């Protein structure tokens, strides 16, 4: 139960204008207050929310400049009324002092002069930060409610809760004595802390933060407050601080609107002796701020295509007159312990704080048998697992420089590895990388450019072998390499390590030995996947010459090969890839979405359009040839049926390939055209119908049509080992 034991559990949101803090006091619930980031030099002796009203403290901190080392300061809303004020390394003293004060004030509320604070802040490295706060500090009150009290604060460890996970806790949980549940959100959502200086827009798909679309803007309440105050003065033809104007004139009226939905607000301010009714001068600024945010919020909604939009902060309370319109539109979630909206961030850090504080055959029992189709976009690999059949996946040929330390078919959707190969060069020879779709969501990405390069191809290949080895539960495998059309495939013999710094194989170190190799240069093995399959053992495929042609339909190009007597001949490749067809489908879908209400695109990348929208329907179509597909796209709040646009692009692609296919059959006159690659699955809607006329053969299993090239290389590898 109770960790105290002298522990102050708190969440701390330090910004440029206020220092918000949420802490467990004596009772077990949550208390919260804010100290403006303001400090003013003070004489060494004296000269509800009563505490922050007057903060005159002397701080003896070893995290301090020495200069402010042990000297007196005015802190907070009291420092505001000084003219040696300081307002936002340089100068850090401005942040650390009002923070230590809040801890002292918090500790004093629970009646302790020595408290140990596991620091749970947030960044608006990161052991880099906590070492700035570590050690023990003393805060002596020279005045105020705790006049003469000396609070001693020891900071041990902590979390910076930049992890993103913690930023959404205050909407799912609450602390009342014992921890409560308020999951009704989606797996993807936007969080918008509406601040006084800045509007912070964050987006979270899956579990955590998508910092490609995440932004910080200058849409704060200050500018609007500043103009309201100005016009008030122009009507008197004051309030000294912005905050003063909020707590006195504004904060009352807002809550009456909260206590009661039909309440008419009334802003009147007396100056000196005169009472002027400024009920509309305030309302305009309030409603105008409201408008700009809904504009801003909706733009970010279409940008992220989030399923839920959470709106928190004090900007909600300030613009509540116009922002209460959001309770009616779904996609938008206020937390409706709504007075607590301002401290939503600090509450989140408090909950998270609390949480961590709670603490024939073959035999192959160390050989990795794989066929490798390493390309310009995907590093496709087909390998044998324990059970003895073929598993296949593809790793996006994209890498990104990574920190050497931590900070189905989805063990590869967190690939953080270090590659130690003799085949690497630069200082890549000894450094960590983000591999696969994750140098996608990183701006230090490197992607193939039309050499070195080279590291760009070797790393996803070695990682693919890793994932394979780690999958069959071996902490290292001998790999007979089977690639495809003098080498420097001995970049690749010798031996290679890959160590998982994260992901499903956290801490697993996978070290790879390559000693043999074949290129399957002849084309005869490039077609092996349609005559054979490996199910536990090796079998001939259910229903199958002198010569045959092959059409691999890729993303970038459609390649044509011709084999006679099995042997490779007349081979060409057209840039008749799926990419331009997909791009103009996406182009068309987006433009059917451009009316009545509609910032970029509903789908994040080309892969996103396929993995989510397309290949589900294709699977229903493969399993059932009478099934009508239904392609529907949701973008923000808009749900439109784009079945036409997707089917049209598929069918045009189907004909264009058929047009190209028939031509290549004419010049080579092969007995058999085999159509393979991923383009088969994309244009399957029309290629399943045109298959019966032109007279060519598609492979079954057809779901694995993409890995056909890598599959054939695997069989050639297996056949090889059988001598
Ligand atoms: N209950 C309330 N009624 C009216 N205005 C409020 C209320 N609570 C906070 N505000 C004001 O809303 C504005 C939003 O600022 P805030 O969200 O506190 O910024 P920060 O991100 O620094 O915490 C502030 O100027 C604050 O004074
Ligand atoms: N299961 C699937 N359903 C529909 N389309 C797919 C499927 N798998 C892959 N594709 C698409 O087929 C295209 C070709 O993929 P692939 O042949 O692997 O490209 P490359 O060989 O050039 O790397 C890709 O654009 C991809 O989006
Ligand atoms: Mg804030
Ligand atoms: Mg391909």
């Amino acid at each position: 139960q109770m960790l105290s034991k002298n522990m102050l559990l708190g969440g701390f949101d330090t910004g440029n204008i206020k220092a918000k803090i949420s802490f467990l006091n004596e009772k077990g619930n949550i208390e919260s207050f804010a100290i403006p980031t303001v400090i003013a030099e003070a004489p060494p002796a004296k000269i509800k929310d009563e505490d922050i009203e007057l903060l005159h403290v002397r701080i003896i901190s070893n995290s301090l400049d020495g200069d402010a080392r042990s000297r007196a300061w005015y802190v907070g809303a009291y420092a505001k009324d000084q003219e040696d004020r300081q307002e936002p390394q340089k100068n850090k003293k401005l942040h650390l002092i009002p923070l230590f004060t809040s801890m002292a004030v918090a500790a004093a509320r629970i009646g302790k002069e020595e408290v140990s604070v596991p620091f749970s802040g947030g960044m608006p490295g990161e052991e880099q930060i906590l070492e700035m706060l570590y050690g023990e500090h003393t805060v002596e009150f020279l005045d105020g409610t705790y006049e003469g009290k000396k609070i001693k604060i020891t900071i041990n460890d902590g979390t910076m809760n930049v992890e993103g996970v913690s930023s959404v806790l205050a909407i799912l949980f609450d602390i009342v004595n014992g921890e409560i549940v308020e999951a009704e959100i989606g797996e993807s959502y936007a969080i918008n802390d509406l601040g006084a200086g800045t509007s912070d827009n964050a987006f979270f798909e899956d579990g955590e933060l998508n910092k490609k679309l995440s932004t910080n803007t200058d849409l704060g309440t200050n500018k609007y407050i500043d103009e309201i105050l100005k016009n008030i003065k122009e009507r008197f033809m004051p309030f000294k601080t912005r905050e003063d104007f909020i707590q006195r004139l504004v904060m009352p009226e807002v809550e009456k609107m909260i206590e009661d939905d039909t309440y008419k607000p009334t802003f009147s301010v007396k100056w000196g002796d005169v009472k002027e009714n400024v009920t509309d001068i305030v309302m305009d600024g309030m409603l105008k701020y409201a408008e700009d945010q809904k504009a801003s919020l909706m733009k970010f909604w279409f940008k992220t295509n989030a399923d839920k939009n959470i709106v928190v902060g004090g900007g909600v309370l300030f613009g509540y007159a116009g922002l209460r319109d959001l309770k009616e539109q779904d996609g938008f979630i206020l937390p409706k312990n709504i007075q607590e909206s301002a401290y939503f961030t600090s509450r989140s850090y408090l909950i998270a704080n609390l949480l961590e504080q709670l603490n024939e055959q073959m035999l192959s029992k160390n050989m990795l048998l794989g066929g490798f189709d390493t390309g310009n976009i995907k590093a496709k690999i087909s390998f044998l697992n324990e059970k003895g059949n073929i598993e296949s996946f593809a790793i996006p040929t994209v890498i990104a420089e990574a920190p050497p330390a931590k900070i189905k078919d989805e063990d590869i959707e967190l690939l953080h590895v270090r590659i130690i190969s003799n085949s690497l060069d630069g200082d890549a020879r000894s450094r960590a990388w983000y591999v696969g779709a994750y140098a996608k969501d990183q701006e230090d990405r490197q992607e193939p450019t039309v050499q070195k390069n080279k590291k760009l191809h070797l790393i996803p290949l070695f990682t693919s072998m890793a994932v394979a080895a780690a999958r069959i539960g071996k902490e290292e495998v001998s790999v007979p390499f089977s690639g495809g059309m003098e080498q420097i495939l001995e970049m690749l013999y010798g031996e290679h390590t890959v160590e998982f710094l994260d992901g499903t194989y956290e801490g697993k170190k996978i070290k790879i030995t390559i000693n043999d190799g074949t290129m399957n240069v002849e084309g005869v093995s490039s077609v092996l996947a349609i005559l054979f399959d490996i199910v536990n053992g090796e079998i001939v495929e259910v229903e199958g010459g002198e010569s045959y042609a092959i059409n691999d339909l890729g993303a970038g190009t459609s390649d044509n090969a011709f084999f006679e007597d099995g042997e490779l001949n007349l081979s060409t490749n057209t840039d008749l890839g799926t990419n331009k067809y997909i791009d103009e489908i996406l182009k068309n879908i987006k433009e059917r979405f451009m009316e009545n209400e509609i910032i970029e695109s509903p789908f994040k990348t080309r892969e996103d359009f396929i993995q989510r929208l397309v290949m589900p329907e294709v699977e229903k179509m493969i399993e059932d040839d009478t099934y009508k597909p239904t392609f529907s796209v949701k973008w923000g709040p808009v749900k439109e049926n784009v079945t036409d646009i997707v089917m049209d692009g598929m069918l045009k692609y189907a004909e264009d390939q058929k047009a190209s296919l028939d031509k290549f059959w004419d010049k080579t006159n092969a007995d058999k055209n085999i159509v393979v690659g991923g383009g088969v699955l994309f244009g399957y809607a029309g290629l399943r119908d045109l298959k019966e006329q032109d007279g060519f053969i598609l492979p079954k299993n057809i779901q694995e049509s993409a890995y056909f090239t890598s599959r054939s290389y695997l069989i050639a590898n297996l056949l090889e080992q059988l001598n």
